[PDB]
């Protein structure tokens, strides 16, 4: 069988010499019997002495935490990111201090609309999620397996997930709200063509492209700063399911991306990642047609080849996976020196959102579970008590700064870049900006003619079940895109009508 | 189309003439503009004075509550209860207080094992709750579709669970487990046919029968008390999917049993049960050949006629699925009086497991969400504080008793029956009782030969996953069952390993 | 005796003629008794079918919440804001909409370093929250009795409190810690002299004046703005304790404060307050001498008259503490139209650390909670689910935004000022400003002989447990304020040390 | 000065030679200035790219969690449990496995209505709580420095705590409702006597002793069962303050027994306490005058001598407060093999109430902190997950039994105590039993002259404040305990009313 299916025999092979543990409750008082409880006699009623039943009960009634709020269901793995050139005159970030350099990362894959019990073989956006474990502390880069997002703008994400997700009432998918939400927001059209192409259902985790969608901003040690784009793309190739094989696997087998990542990681066909950056100066910013901080919108490799960092390699399951999975958390403002925030609003968003949701579900001192510890670097601040406050609580040091006893003092090496901003503090709109032209070349240049052609059937397919004035609404935002693309659109929704 | 897909519509049909209403934030201040953010300019970073943004984003961060440790997926529905036979000899409770008398009732249908995102259309025990709105308080009557249960002893139930559930270092679901679970306690095999019969799959909530499994105590004015078994049979009929179909609706519409529950409720086909209660006397009890109160034996009928009581009819949809559903919590120990607990073990596990666990995902004070507040009866009791008190916490009225200035009183009619029981405190083994002898007459008398044939068609199709052992035991048991069915299962387990 | 003590005696002379309510459990069941619980005989164990003891138990058992980082020692009073002259040219607010409206408000004192249990008559700041009920939602003005602060940078806030609170290891006050930020930090000497002159120890909070530290603004119908500071000043006379007094109101009432105000409305003597405000235009603030946004600072009055608004009257106790004050909040961030935020530090910190400890303590929904809610407004988003979420969580209501279903809509005139920001975004120094003249004016002038006599001898007292570097840093510091000053600080320190 | 004044001091001496430490985020990250905020320029509002001021304010949000429904006031000590006599015919356990074996203990005093800011020095009973960390898990003995307590039955725990703390409407102290309620219960009679006595404020918590009011249960190896009572007398001597010198200290400090034991472990003089046993038979149970398991009685020493075992002794202090004196948890159900708990319903009802308020104010996996952890005993079950779940959650290790995969097994050895227990499963009232022959003995003999006349004072001091009919009934029920105890309260009294 596969070792999957095996696991707990394996576990059984380990302990083949080793007795059996003396059964024991939390507090480890041994259990003179579990099989059976306290009653008057033999058909009597339960008396409260039975403290290994209310303990058990009691925790067994606390095994759930919130799920995540998106991407609830996913997979877990560890390996370590290898450095194979050198981008020090770009950022000063110790990963990339010099070539062969190794930093253990922990990486997770998920679905966004998917709850925990949701199949993985279907249409869907793929969150990866990357955390890296150096001197500096943690660093998290958390993309998506496309470039790009639907919106540009923080405040209707909310909103966005809410579409994608059951109906407050019914609690069943709606696609009216998905496909209304999308066509009073033209600028998801873009994503929207990534999300209905073959990438759409990708075949396992292995077989995806991973992107840092958002740009950020990498600092040298001479303080010059330059923004970059975030890649990482799979060796093992690009390999996309069928829709009728994705719901043949839905069936069968929802787990298909857990059971395929753990069994390739098991028999020891490590996936692999290689790592590029595209690097953009501050006067191509300006320059730049576009806004280079809009999220819809991507970097072309003509203008900006990609330049190669290094490589990540996946090489151990989860051993727990609620423990190291389940609990994980990546919070992008763990950014160490070298690196730091552009002015992307969805970036700054998640900057707050973040932490705040982590905080929420896993507890104030989520940072200290194992999994999330910076165990490679030295945690000393002024942060004291708190839930569920494990290891010494900094011992009996002086909680309060600046003081006069010898307490951890700030390093000024690690300041953070200062630019000029120039206009009035208020709300701007970006509803407006260009969302045509790049999806325009997308359907005519990167798509041939039967992935056309598959497009515009599957989104036929999924429109077809929305209200009448929504498919016009879409067919004519795809007919700004190109004619063609409307007008086949329009031809396929017409029969799924009739 | 459907109503459920209409359902926004309808909402704007009501709302048709109103106007919309202004947004507000959290405590109810305008929103100047929610489609875009304060920034230093079109291209500079986010701001904290946009309260707005972080007042929906932390909110936003926080919609989830931790899911049900079991029953996760589920639907409901509201209505009424109405009595049409007189049992005030047998209970005097108000529910039965006099023939006519219309009820409050709320129904959840779930199923055990699938987490929130699970199909219906699965092989399992469907769980069926029932919360009466009634004068003395709320009664729960927590049942399932099955009138037994796989276990008799409650200390081994988060096992069993674990056991139906994902393997904690893969993730994934292991038969194994479930098998090697079974095969260690045979008393599970009853309820193992009546999983793998075809009522293991119902065709929706609404042709499905209910059952009370456990027997509860029925005590009348003059303090006489007899034991009972609840029963709810559906009125539209018992139907039944096909595996194929199961599956196809699985990959299809997970959502099956909601949507066919909603649509049914909104186009005016009201689902119906018929309440019926079996009777035991005491000394019935002591003269029965098993142990009554096993909650993995059952009252034959011909002994135990079932006796009709009223009627069960669902009316109402959810307005809203999170607070009506998601929040509701049955808590069995809500016996208002004339009903009371058995000796039965189970029964009284329940009793304390259900409100910690209560306590533990929607809060302390989770009896006053008006789904779950008692609004027909008057709460008044020596309880204040807690978290999110809401409410005015009884104001400034006395918070000790007993005490001098007219507090609340006790109310001495509603005392407990009081029992004698013999025999000395400690463990009793249960697990030697009789396991066979009902389930060979289930499988004999009750099963024609098509339906014998599929039972053990799909019993060996999800044990041959399991290791070689485990398929040896079971066979065993099965053979102890009864010889031509661990043949067939036996020879259909060679089949597939072949 | 005081009506506090007679409360209950009262309360029974309300229900003299009502019987005494019937005993229920949390969901309504009747208790037949209360006072013993059930066991295996007169000396036999308990059973876990008392469920009304589990119930009550379990309740008990989760009464308490997190307190308060900072003002967790506090009393409550509501009543009424009414509006005496017209500033409709300074603010469209509707509270100042026009004369003699009348606006419900809740109040909340508190002492700053207390816990739960401290003592009310200490040298220690007051805080002073208001909580107006405004047709557009919740106005919270958070003040103190202080117009000025310690420090004048927010992320000093938390060492600060370390800094006033127990040690960590010793769990004791530690003058060490204290008087060694104080030193560190010399901008908190102003605010020193306040809290140890005569104000420093208020008798009762009827007697003290209240502040709005930090300069909000102010808009009106045609989007001028101007900056503002608010005063709100007692109208029964500034009246303090002595240092002997309040000791011995200390070791006798702790509770002085709450028993002052709760008798003095019960008596009918309501206290009052004037409402005043103090405007500044935007080239005031440009030729300022200081930074008028710096929370050390204090607008003159002869440059900047006192304008009066309103005056705030308080007439009715709490009904239950812990859920008409120990639950309630004030967010600043509650701001409504008219009113904004400033480019105060301290205010923008303000901004975000209040809503997130609310959400922590009292949990995410605690706006929904009676004494928080926004009843004189209509709360229309798409904020849905959350824990304990009452009400019908806005019904089947489209849950995204921009929708097409007549869905609550932004209101275009509720939108911010904009404003024109120079300088780049980094991290400003401001310890170095200004930190003795306004300390040097306040100590020559408004003090008189007694009054500096006194403020030198408490401060020294207070000192004199202090290392000697600290105290010479201490000493430097008021010798730098005013030579005098430190010299009898120091002759005081000699005399205590000698 | 004292030694806790000097802490950062003496700090700041241990890591003389050590070099700061780099100031860091929550996640490692250095931080390159923390006196500062990020603005758009220097009088610009505040940026959300300051994530470092965002993330301490956050934490500084989230430092309080909720104290501790009784006994929210406290100090923390730990040492070692000695044993010194042999006492295996009457339990199996291993801290009495041997003589001069010694086991890690973990004590907290604290005081009942007291909150968390609430002084020390007042008129209250003291609580005196121990873990001892055993090979067999750990054993929590939580007792208080009385043998007794007002109430024998646990459901009326709540309203009795009610009674003594703060009024629901003023948030004041009530006397009245105090008063009532012990009126109304007279049972609490003899508790109150020790309440008012000398000792209801003690000379800081190294001047008072420990009992272990509840009767448990020692089972020796053979399965011979023994009722027992613990008691831990202090061997520094019973020393009391008078009630002008407790409320000067309140006044003035607070924190006296805090400063006192931190002191006094400080410069090495280790408070300590001698332990013993009284033990009873069944066939004594049976005969005994009054109920055996009643909490509001007590065992006389001349039929039930002190038996010693051995010895409690503190020799340090907490590094920091709240992970090793907030955060630790005694469950008295954490009894290992060879101590069982007796039908005594207060036990009964503790057993249900301590692990539940636990999970609550600590969390669910509160056993797996440092100070709660049993790290000299291996925990090994079939819990799995909860919220905030340290270490590796015990793996891919099978998470069902039974199973056949090397999981771990129960152990027989470790089995109950088995006992026939009579009559009808129904409620007993337990309001009429005897309340004044033992609170008479003690009112006539162990007290002298003065003691007498100050608890009398005492209690009228205290009475004064409360409604005419609540005295007349305390009187009336003092008077059935003796007839000159009534009539000096009474006296007392009138002379307040008249006042
Ligand atoms: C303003 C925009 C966004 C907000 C507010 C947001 C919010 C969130 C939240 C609240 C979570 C829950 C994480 C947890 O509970 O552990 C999450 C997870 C995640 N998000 Fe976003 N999201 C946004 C856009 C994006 C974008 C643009 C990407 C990638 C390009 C992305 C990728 C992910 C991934 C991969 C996860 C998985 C986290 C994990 O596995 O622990 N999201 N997001």
């Amino acid at each position: 069988r596969d070792p999957a299916s095996d696991q707990m025999q394996h576990w059984k092979e380990q302990r083949a010499a080793q007795k059996a543990d003396v059964l024991t409750t939390g507090a480890g008082n041994p259990v003179g019997d579990k099989l059976n409880v306290i009653t008057v006699g033999p058909r009597g009623p339960l008396l409260v002495q039975d403290v290994v039943f209310t303990d058990e009960m009691a925790h067994f009634d606390r095994e759930r935490i919130p799920e995540r709020v998106v991407h609830a269901k996913g997979a877990g793995a560890f390996g370590y990111f290898e450095v194979t050139h050198d981008i020090t005159k770009y950022s000063k970030a110790k990963v990339f201090e010099h070539i062969g350099k190794k930093t253990p990362i922990a990486v997770r894959f998920s679905t966004v609309a998917g709850e925990s019990g949701s199949a993985d073989t279907v249409r869907d956006p793929r969150g990866f999620a990357v955390k890296f474990y150096t001197e500096d502390g943690n660093w998290d880069l958390v993309g998506n397996n496309t470039p790009i997002f639907f919106i540009r703008d923080p405040i209707l994400f909310p909103s966005f997930i809410h579409s994608q997700k059951r109906n407050p009432q019914t609690h069943l998918k709606d696609p009216d709200m998905v496909w209304d939400f999308w066509s009073l927001r033209p600028e998801s059209l873009h994503q929207v063509s990534f999300l209905f192409s073959d990438r759409g259902i990708p075949d396992g985790h292995r077989h995806m492209n991973g992107y840092g969608s958002h740009t950020f901003k990498l600092v040298n040690a001479n303080g010059e700063a330059v923004y970059c784009k975030f890649h990482y793309k799979t060796d093992q190739g690009i390999k996309n399911l069928s829709v009728e094989d994705a719901a043949r696997l839905s069936q069968e087998d929802p787990d298909y991306g857990i059971r395929d990542l753990f069994n390739a990681i098991a028999t020891g066909k490590y996936p692999s990642w290689t790592f590029y950056i595209q690097v953009m100066t501050f006067n191509q910013a300006e320059t730049f047609p576009f806004n280079p901080f809009d999220l819809t919108k991507v970097w072309p490799h003509k203008d900006y080849p990609l330049i190669p960092v290094g490589k990540l390699v996946l090489n151990r399951n989860p051993v727990n996976y609620f423990a190291e999975v389940e609990q994980i958390a990546f919070d992008p403002s763990n950014m160490p020196p070298g690196i730091e925030a552009s002015p992307d609003k969805m970036l700054q968003g998640r900057l707050f959102a973040y932490p705040d949701t982590h905080r929420h579900r896993l507890g104030p001192n989520y940072l200290h579970i194992p999994v999330n510890c910076p165990y490679r670097a030295r945690v000393a601040n002024y942060q004291r008590d708190g839930p569920m406050c494990m290891q010494d609580n900094q011992g009996g040091a002086p909680n309060y700064y600046p003081n006069s006893f010898g307490a951890p003092e700030q390093q000024p090496s690690a300041l953070e870049h200062s630019i000029q901003y120039s206009g009035e503090v208020r709300r701007f709109n970006t509803a407006n900006d260009d969302n045509v032209t790049q999806v325009r070349a997308f359907y005519v240049n990167v798509l041939n003619e039967e992935q056309r052609k598959r497009l515009c059937e599957n989104i036929a397919g999924h429109l077809k079940d929305a209200q009448i004035f929504i498919q016009k609404k879409a067919v004519k935002n795809f007919t700004e895109v190109h004619p063609d693309y409307g007008s086949h659109i329009q031809a396929l929704l017409d029969k799924y009508n009739a």
